[PDB]
């Protein structure tokens, strides 16, 4: 299954300028990074290179509008949602996570099975709006700085 | 203002592996083609390609990965929502429409200002869908019955 990890405020903002409107949240950062640590990740090309020191999962399916060969042996290039899913399927992935950024989210949201949202309580980039009546809140653990929600399709 | 125009059955289906899944409705097509007639139209490369004999507004902002040469005097290229708004800002346009396909409606949904949606009335089988939208975020500006569909104009809250 296809699932996205995202931390977003009440107005659905995920980013202002470049990154976070909000400050600290290491509770959040421990959480998501543990979550995706052993399964394939799907990410924008700039987020990939913004994490060259500490790469996000089992592998990385990198969304590029351009053909790219990578340094890392675990990095892959996908040009579409379909191609990404095929790469993860060739990896024998059980699940693959969509961690950012905004264009990638919008793009994958129609194909998403589950959503691990960190509800944070003014910006330009956004997490896509979902139908509240067509997703069941599977879990809602209260945490430090935010409140983690896993949302499944009905 | 960015505004989409789409026709979907119940299930939000907008197609089946090539074309419309529902048959007739030329009152849809007349009103949709005339709607977008003069303003710029945001659309995909394959949707543009297929529409080459007709072509929907006065200038077409073609959303594609590849940087492409287009020998059509006004049919621009875009690699993002942002670039696509810049180019319509450049053409002095008031309104920019998203004609789609499915991936493009998705990419433009968090930026939309309006949705102009024709609700074709039965359930159909498909594979390409128009995106879901939160009930709390959108207000229904108007809704009219016509033959074979009902056009809805949804403004954001």
């Amino acid at each position: 299954e296809l699932v996205s990890v995202a931390a977003l405020a009440e107005n659905r903002v995920i980013g202002r300028d470049g990154e976070l409107p909000w400050p600290s949240i290491p509770a959040d950062k421990k959480q998501y990074r543990s979550r995706i640590a052993d399964d394939p990740v799907v990410l924008g090309r700039t987020t990939f290179e913004s994490m060259r020191d500490d790469l996000p999962g089992s592998a990385q399916i990198v969304m590029s509008r351009s053909e790219r060969s990578f340094s890392v042996d675990t990095a892959h290039r996908a040009a579409s949602v379909e191609e990404a899913v095929d790469i993860a399927a060739s990896l024998d992935a059980e699940t693959a996570y969509v961690i950012g950024g905004a264009a990638i989210y919008a793009l994958f949201q129609p194909h998403l099975d589950r959503m691990v949202l960190s509800r944070v309580p003014e910006g330009d980039t956004y997490y896509p709006e979902w139908d509240a009546a067509e997703w069941e809140l599977d879990a809602e653990t209260d945490h430090e700085g935010f409140t983690l929600q896993e949302w499944v399709r009905s």
